[PDB]
């Protein structure tokens, strides 16, 4: 089975570590991003999420939220934990990066989208 | 005035969710009761877990959460901001990604749907 | 049938006019946005797109590109032309707003996403 | 050095596209030959139409286009930027929305998929 537990790196140079996944699918971790949309100094940030455990898939879906500690933003990631053709694990994910806006009239411009592919560190 | 995630919410598709207390680290848990599904499965209350961003203790914080669906193999994530709207109402403006399970990594490209949800207090 | 031709307004206060849709599904129009992510002065911008004509649906899908004339950005919209429960036409759309970045290393942050609902003006 | 959309491109999913000349208004037409589909229909060459942004005559312009699929009722839009990569190669970095047709406006929420494509010259 593909398991989220462990250390990962992505295509932008960010790393994350995820701890034990419990019987309800819950996990916590830490994220160190290589990139930011702000001109703020990056700091390591917690993440929390779940793996879907329905039918106990060898390649489960999952999602997590990175609670950025150096900005007012939040990012969520979701994807699937695959075994690729080489037998290596790969997380294929898409994310939404939510920026803080001061006024609800600017809400429309607050959400960026993209992908990340993670492999084991 | 502050916008708080804790409590009961309903959305523009008829779904409800309950969010519990937000701890000092911004963490919260809740339950999601969806009105709609992409599958032909029975909907069932599913847990959610997420965080509110506490940097600068904003009155209108950003947040994100994951719904761990219990009636399908999918996962949805939501992120958005807890606003005080012009009328003084608390409103969650969110966008989501719904990740379906695929069997072959070759089909990964078609596995993610996107959309919005707007939540107000029940 | 729901037809894209005509004048529309959206939930953010933007308007657009779309001309005749030809037999291949092609149309052109003009977009006047009520909002921008830049601090530039908005100007009316051309759009070009297509309606899908397969099976000649009464509620077709469609897409179009707004070629912004007051910024370096581009937005694309896609959605479906519905008749709602009142018999009114509504365009339900989602969009990607692509900003220009100077360097490919910043590509990850260049795409915003959102929705717009259009009704007839 | 300029990145130009005109010519033949291939993507990370195996799809190809041909883009014709870009006129003074930034307009172009082309053909898309997709390797993948969300339906169980036969893929068939489909037309595309879009624009390149010409403001400030950037060497690495943004652009967008719509693929008018001819073998399904769906539409896809792409937007991105025509870059000169660090190795001097022209690369289209794009994101897309794939809109499926639904019969009932009530199902609109599940009709839009999202993803990326990276194109290089064939």
């Amino acid at each position: 089975k593909c398991s989220l537990t462990g250390k990962w790196t992505n295509d932008l140079g960010s790393n994350m570590t995820i701890g034990a996944v419990n019987s309800r699918g819950e996990f916590t971790g830490t994220y160190i991003t290589a990139v930011t949309a702000t001109s703020n100094e990056i700091k390591e940030s917690p993440l929390h999420g779940t793996q879907n455990t329905i039918n106990k898939r060898t390649q489960p879906t999952f999602g997590f939220t990175v609670n950025w500690k150096f900005s007012e933003s939040t990012t969520v990631f979701t994807g699937q934990c695959f075994i690729d053709r080489n037998g290596k694990e790969v997380l294929k994910t898409m994310w939404l990066l939510r920026s803080s806006v001061n006024d609800i009239g600017d809400d429309w411009k607050a959400t960026r989208v993209g992908i990340n592919i993670f492999t084991r560190l």
